[PDB]
């Protein structure tokens, strides 16, 4: 495979092939397979440092429709027993419990409230080490989980890396999603990054009817952008074989907004997952940082204020200033919305976020950016401010996890497909920053008339990526497509080589 040391490569577009079906609520993997207060939807997340980790789970069925009665989270305890051997769970941690509701004050819409969600932080863990654990409430008969196990991230240092980091976005919960996840799990990742757009509960009305495109079907005929929150529980139950054994870091996408009563947003996302918000001092579920071996990861919020005057930007400045590249040589970011996608879908939609944050990240030598959102695969050449730049980050977009929305297939540079500029900005975040180019091949235009030279590879296929950091200067990236199932199939592969003496 190529190497970024060779410089930028001639752009490649894979010709199109010529929707996905959501898993039904009858699927055995989404049905409730425990009773009473026994734990379900068990999931591990990283803390900010390898020496700590989060275990989360839900106890009790949700309520959908009727006069929902939110549960009292204080009635079921939050206990994890853990240890270095399955028969010796001699350490104990306790944590917090909460519920969330999804309420709509419109006649004919149905309300939802969750089971009790638990989050417990395990402290004093050895890096790079397998821990066995059980979660639940030991004072309630039958309310402890089976024994599970996960491995902590390796110790932070310039020769110490997780073997395989899986990167996915926009999974949803379709049969194609199960293909993505099966392929991903067969690659046995040490860590999963999920770059927003998790369950696509907001493709459904509160009465359970779904669609491939809410705006197309329901935008005009509903009083709000509705959700069917049980899709989250179905997703959490389906994913448990992965999440109970493999740490998973989630960052929010636009499908997590899920606006409800009182203009409340992000309720399900903020409640269901654990984030290292306290440990990384973001104090936000929407953005945070963590170390996995010698990689400093930054998860940024495309859907929280990212302007230079805001809290996120100030936090990012402080986070970057604390990075010691002799301890964590790799600096990698993830967020939902791509900055350099060349598909028509969401073309230049996050331009205001790029304009706000790109120079700061470039000045600190950001190595790789992972995003989702665009339902296709794309890899950029090293780029900064639309210019091929040997010190610019590699931008990779893997929003092709398999949800039921349409694939992104048209390119903004396709003849006649360049969108109207004022149609492109993200409506939820506001602003307009996407001005016509003033230099380069596309000077004076909003789009190129051919694949832009900062786009190395683009393909309209579902799949997932794996990052294999080898040492302080070399990392192997591989993207795997779903329609390929033979042993070792790879759709795109690049050796990413960093040059700190050149760029820092
Ligand atoms: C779902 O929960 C909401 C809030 O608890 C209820 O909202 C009410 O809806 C009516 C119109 O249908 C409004 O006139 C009320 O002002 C709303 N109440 C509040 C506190 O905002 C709603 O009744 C619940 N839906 C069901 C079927 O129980
Ligand atoms: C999503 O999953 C479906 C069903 O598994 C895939 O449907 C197949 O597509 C291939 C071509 O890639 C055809 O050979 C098959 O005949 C299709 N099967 C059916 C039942 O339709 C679908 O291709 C997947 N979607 C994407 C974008 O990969
Ligand atoms: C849900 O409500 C919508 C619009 O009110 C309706 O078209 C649809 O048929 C309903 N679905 C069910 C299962 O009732
Ligand atoms: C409603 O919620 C969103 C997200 O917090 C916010 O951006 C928006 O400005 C709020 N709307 C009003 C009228 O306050
Ligand atoms: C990016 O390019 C535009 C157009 O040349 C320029 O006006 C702008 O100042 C550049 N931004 C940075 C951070 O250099
Ligand atoms: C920007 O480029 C588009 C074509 O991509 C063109 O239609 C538009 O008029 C241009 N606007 C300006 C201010 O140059
Ligand atoms: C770093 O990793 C690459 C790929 O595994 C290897 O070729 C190289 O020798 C390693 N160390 C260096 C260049 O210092
Ligand atoms: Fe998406
Ligand atoms: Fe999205």
């Amino acid at each position: 495979p190529a190497s970024t040391l060779e410089g930028p490569s001639r752009p490649v577009t894979v010709p199109l092939r010529e929707h996905a079906v959501d898993l039904p609520d009858t699927d055995p993997r989404v049905q409730r397979r425990v009773t009473g207060w026994a734990p379900e939807q068990i999931a591990v997340a990283l803390s900010a440092a390898p020496t700590s980790a989060w275990v989360s789970w839900i106890t009790g069925d949700f309520q959908m429709g009727g006069a929902v009665k939110p549960l009292d989270p204080g009635t079921v305890g939050s206990v994890v027993r853990y240890g270095l051997a399955a028969d010796s769970l001699v350490r104990e941690a306790t944590g917090d419990a909460l519920v969330y509701s999804q309420l709509y004050p419109f006649e004919g819409l149905q309300n939802y409230t969750s089971g009790i969600i638990h989050h417990v932080r395990l402290q004093g863990l050895e890096p790079g080490t397998k821990y066995y654990y059980q979660c639940g409430d030991p004072s309630i008969p039958g309310a402890m989980s089976a024994v599970h196990a996960f491995r902590t991230m390796p110790a932070v240092g310039p020769r110490s890396y997780p073997g395989r980091i899986a990167v996915v976005g926009d999974l949803g919960l379709t049969y194609n999603t199960t293909s993505t996840v099966e392929h991903m799990a067969s690659n046995q990742p040490d860590l999963v990054l999920l770059l927003g757009d998790v369950s696509y509960a907001n493709l459904y009305l509160t009465n359970g009817t779904g669609t491939d495109c809410y705006s197309c079907s329901f935008a005009k005929s509903t009083p709000i952008h509705e959700t069917y929150q049980p899709r989250w529980d179905y997703w959490g139950r389906y994913m448990e074989p992965v999440t109970s054994s493999t740490p998973m870091m989630v960052v929010e996408g636009n499908h997590e907004i899920e606006q409800q009563i009182g203009n409340k947003t992000f309720a399900a996302y903020s409640a269901r997952f654990a984030f290292p918000s306290m440990e990384s001092e973001s104090f936000s579920p929407f953005y945070y940082s963590f170390d996995a071996g010698g990689i400093h990861f930054i998860m940024l919020a495309a859907y929280a204020d990212y302007s230079k005057s805001g809290e996120q930007y100030r936090w990012l400045e402080k986070d970057l200033a604390k990075v010691d590249r002799s301890v964590t040589p790799w600096l990698v970011a993830g967020w939902h919305a791509p900055w350099y996608s060349t598909y028509k879908a969401h073309y230049r939609e996050a331009e205001c976020m790029r304009v706000a944050m790109e120079e700061l990240l470039y000045s600190y030598g950001l190595d790789i950016v992972f995003t989702g959102h665009v339902h296709a695969y794309e890899r950029s050449n090293r780029v900064f401010n639309y210019t091929l730049d040997p010190c610019g980050a590699v931008h990779i977009s893997v929003g092709d996890g398999g949800n039921r929305e349409k694939m992104a297939t048209t390119h903004a540079d396709d003849p006649g497909r360049c969108p109207e500029p004022m149609s492109t900005p993200d409506a939820f975040m506001g602003g307009f920053c996407a001005f016509n180019f003033t230099s380069g091949p596309a000077a004076g235009s909003f789009c190129w008339d051919r694949q832009p030279d900062y786009s190395a590879y683009r393909e309209s296929s579902f799949g997932h990526g794996i990052l294999e950091v080898k040492n302080e200067t070399h990392a192997l990236w591989k993207w795997h497509r779903n329609q390929d199932l033979y042993q070792g199939a790879v759709g795109d592969e690049i050796y990413i080589v960093r040059e700190p003496e050149r760029c820092l």
